[PDB]
């Protein structure tokens, strides 16, 4: 269980025995301090803390664990190991369930909002950096047949200096199996795919791609691209830009004057190949990554305005490239093969 002592210069210490996020079940003594109720999601409470030894800042999502069954989020995160997904350091139980995750102060939402308020705009380099990493994180979890289902600016954590992004909050994630139906009320408003809006229950993990296209379009526009208090409204906006859907386009369900001027035409192109009525016509995460819009990232001389180097972007895995191995001829740039 957990033991809470107070030593080392007036400071409350919580000690508990938890289980490694990944790896073989081999319990350990984890001691943290400075626990502050930073977040209050819905399913439970989100705590922020400091590990006594490394001093690293972790996050603890305490949700009401039940014995009636396994915890899908825990299960899903228990099998994810990717440089673009929040890391599950440990997990343990309290009288209910606790998820000790990496802590990341900034989010795409907060950054995009900052610039949007200052009537300014984020340098495309970041747009490319962030979107790329998200597409990679999607190719990874998709490779396991897992759909996030709640891709939104707020679930995109990012380190301000390194510029590395990490997808978080898998509380809505589910492995999708053809044949099996799924609730169609799991996505965020401004990022729900038309199918979700049409109440389809046979949607594919490509709804994550639609959302991503929405994040991208939002980053370029300074505001959401398909807002609306209701579905009807949302569809209006979707139609205003994509055009009225054809009968086929619908069955499958269930630009140049949109973005500000002087805005790269590669970015506008990608958006269009991501936001398609036909779910099966949208690019796949790997195809999104190999889009020309991300060519700068492939350049060998590219760096952050910062002067620092870009985070790893080419250390792909067989797991990652499985959807289409041959895409590596574009994905992994020459200099990376030296």
């Amino acid at each position: 269980s957990m033991k809470v002592s107070r030593d080392k210069d007036g400071s409350k210490v919580t000690t508990v025995v938890a289980t490694p996020g990944q790896g073989p079940d081999r319990p350990q003594e984890v001691s943290y301090t400075d626990t502050k109720v930073i977040g209050n999601g819905s399913f439970g409470v989100v705590y922020q803390a400091k590990l006594c030894d490394s001093g690293e800042l972790v996050a603890i999502k305490k949700v009401l664990q039940d014995k009636r069954f396994k915890n899908r989020e825990l299960q899903i995160m228990r099998k994810l190991d990717h440089c673009n997904i929040v890391r599950l350091r440990y997990f343990f139980y309290s009288s209910y369930l606790n998820l000790v995750l990496d802590y990341v102060p900034e989010t795409v939402y907060r950054v995009a909002r900052h610039y949007s308020r200052a009537k300014q705009t984020l340098p495309v380099i970041y747009v490319k950096l962030y979107m790329y990493q998200l597409f990679r994180s999607l190719a990874y979890i998709h490779s396991f047949g897992i759909c996030h289902r709640d891709i939104k600016p707020q679930n995109l954590l990012l380190d301000p200096d390194t510029a590395v992004l990490k997808l978080c909050d898998f509380g809505s994630a589910k492995q999708l199996v053809r044949g099996e139906p799924n609730v169609s009320y799991i996505c965020s408003r401004y990022y729900r795919a038309p199918e979700l809006i049409f109440g389809a229950t046979d949607y594919t993990s490509s709804i994550d791609v639609w959302s991503a296209g929405c994040v991208l379009a939002e980053l370029l526009l300074g505001q959401p691209i398909f807002p609306g208090d209701s579905g009807v409204d949302q569809l209006v906006e979707i139609i205003k830009v994509l055009g009225t859907p054809t009968r086929e386009q619908i069955r499958e369900m269930n630009w140049t004057k949109v973005f500000r001027p002087r805005t790269p035409p590669e970015a506008i192109a990608l958006c269009s190949r991501l936001l398609e009525y036909t779910p099966t016509a949208r690019l796949t995460p790997l195809e999104a990554c190999a889009h020309s819009f991300f060519d700068e990232l492939r350049d060998p001389n590219v760096k952050l305005p910062n002067g620092r180097d870009t985070p790893a972007l080419f250390n792909f895995t067989t797991q990652e490239l499985s959807s289409n191995p041959p895409l590596a001829t574009i994905l992994i740039p020459p200099h990376a093969r030296i």
